[PDB]
C-alpha cells in the first residue's frame, strides 16, 4: 500500500528559500516485498545530472521553484536527483529532502502563497532479475512562503 507508507512535510517560510533549502521533506518505510525505490518530482527536466521538479505559485503561474530530491536516511545507492529506482530495505525508513535550486519569479521576488506540484514515487519487487513496478502514486507537495 504505497498510499499509507509515504508523508510528505511542507517546509514554510517568511521569506524567498535559499540556495540549499528545504522545501518540504517526505518519509516512508519500506513494506514487505518492495526491493527498490524511485522518488522523482512530477514533470521533471534533467540539468547537471539530476531530475529538476517545480513548485508553482497556486495563484500566479509565472511564479516558481525549481528543486531536486536528496537522500537524507535510509541506506542505498541513490544519487541526489536520479530518475531510477534504487535497492532498499524492507521493514526500514528513509527521508528525502526537496532542495531549492533556483526559480523564476519577478524582481521583486516571490510572492506570498503556496507554491505546489507532484511528486511520483514509485514501489519494485525484483524477482529473479526482472524489476517490476507494483506501486505508484503521484503524491501532492508544497511550500508557502506567509
Amino acid at each position: 500500500d504505497i498510499d499509507s507508507a509515504v508523508r510528505i512535510i511542507p517546509v514554510n517560510y517568511d521569506s524567498d528559500p535559499k540556495l540549499n533549502s528545504q522545501l518540504y521533506t517526505v518519509e516512508m518505510t519500506i513494506p514487505a516485498g518492495v526491493s527498490a525505490v524511485k522518488i522523482v518530482p512530477t514533470d521533471s527536466l534533467t540539468s547537471s545530472g539530476q531530475q529538476i521538479g517545480k513548485l508553482v505559485n497556486v495563484n500566479n503561474p509565472d511564479q516558481n521553484m525549481n528543486y531536486y530530491i536528496r537522500k537524507d536516511s535510509g541506506a542505498g545507492k541513490f544519487m541526489a536527483g536520479q530518475k531510477g529506482s534504487f535497492s532498499v530495505k524492507e521493514n526500514t525508513s528513509y527521508t528525502f529532502s526537496a532542495i531549492y535550486t533556483g526559480g523564476e519569479y519577478p524582481n521583486s521576488g516571490y510572492s506570498s502563497g503556496t507554491y505546489a506540484g507532484h511528486l511520483t514515487v514509485s514501489f519494485y519487487s525484483n524477482d529473479n532479475k526482472q524489476r517490476t513496478e507494483i506501486a505508484t502514486k503521484n503524491f501532492p507537495v508544497s511550500t508557502t512562503i506567509s
